[PDB]
């Protein structure tokens, strides 16, 4: 096949959806593109390289709301943005553990920046702007990284008391996004109460 | 080497410690233990059955914070339970990794009731109590998982603009603590906010 970085990627990411992060091995790419291994190698050194590749590129493909419309606040930009990464790792398998301790690429750049300055431009101190757009990231990846772990187990592997019966039947009752959705609100919401108090108790 | 449950999850806890989720296979773990695959298979069926043990023995172990003391808050109650999650998952190598997607063990049904309970006698629903709960336990989880897999990255694998540099100093100032805390902070008081609501626009 052709072995170009889009191609190459392309692969990777069927590879990914079909068998996860474990199926990812250089030897199993190599069959999948219909090449040897050190074939293989001159384009792909490593795993690691290959993740990080396949991170920038599932955002490139599915996340669609990078960046603030016109006048938005900063409340609906931290949303849209939350809700759009959310989908974009759930569109591969064990896509959010491939994102996982990536740092934004030289290709991102100009809208990380973007984001961090809108942040600051909309009252938040640079380091109260990030804490915020981390919380963020870091809870939609937990959330969706539980979800999707959760799907892999039920394919491998009775006395409940009443509360934790009840609450097991409501996570599995969607998706996660209810639960998720609700998180988000409350942690929005806590950032504002934190930026309005300034120098006050709070 | 002892084969009992205790020694197993001992040595897995080990192997994983010292190689990672990846490390983890059947195969290492019957070298560490100085046995032959079979004999391993009689003890533990699969890479899956391990890994939900050790999830629940990292928090028999450094999970000291599994319950509200006399007369505590609920916001107290999360704040404690949050950093002492957060410790427990950072005491092994890859441990939220390890966690990731686990349901309550029956060992850990009466713990996770009372945790259930308690938000509801703070007047939380079980859904709003279990909302809140899940978004503590997947933005420790996040935040935990980013750290955890950062670090391996830089023992793997310039033209900054001014903001993301920045911000990389700061995220990388110390081993996350800050930045999880403040968030940790921001989570709750939107809950309180949303409890306190009761049925006004909010
Ligand atoms: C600001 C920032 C971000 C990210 C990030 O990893 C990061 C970092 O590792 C160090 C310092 C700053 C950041 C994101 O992963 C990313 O997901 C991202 O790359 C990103 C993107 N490229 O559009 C996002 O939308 C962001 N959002 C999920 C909060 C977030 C922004
Ligand atoms: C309530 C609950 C919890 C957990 C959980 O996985 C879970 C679930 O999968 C379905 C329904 C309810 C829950 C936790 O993992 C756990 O980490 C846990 O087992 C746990 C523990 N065993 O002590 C915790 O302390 C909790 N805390 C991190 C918020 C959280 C509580
Ligand atoms: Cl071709
Ligand atoms: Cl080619
Ligand atoms: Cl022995
Ligand atoms: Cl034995």
């Amino acid at each position: 096949s052709r072995l170009n970085r889009e191609s190459v990627i392309d692969a990777a990411l069927e590879l990914l959806n079909e068998t996860g992060i474990d199926g990812l091995t250089t030897r199993k790419l190599a069959q999948k593109l219909g090449i040897e291994q050190p074939t293989l190698y001159w384009h792909v050194k490593n795993k690691r390289a290959l993740l990080d590749a396949l991170a920038v590129e599932i955002l490139a493909r599915h996340h669609d709301y990078s960046l603030p419309a016109a006048g938005e606040s900063w409340q609906s930009f931290l949303r849209n943005n939350a809700m759009s990464f959310r989908r974009a790792l759930l569109r591969y398998r064990d896509g959010a553990k491939v994102h996982l301790g990536t740092r934004p690429d030289e290709k991102q750049y100009d809208t990380v920046e973007t984001q961090l300055r809108f942040m600051t431009e909309n009252g938040f101190s640079l380091r109260d702007g990030l804490y915020a757009i981390s919380a963020v990231s870091h809870f939609t990846l937990g959330a969706v990284l539980e979800q999707q772990e959760h799907t892999a187990a039920l394919t491998d592997r009775e006395n409940l008391p009443p509360l934790l019966r009840e609450a097991l039947q409501i996570m599995d009752s969607d998706d996660g996004e209810q639960a998720f959705l609700h998180g988000l609100e409350s942690l929005i919401r806590g950032f504002e109460v934190q930026l309005t108090a300034l120098l006050q108790i709070v």
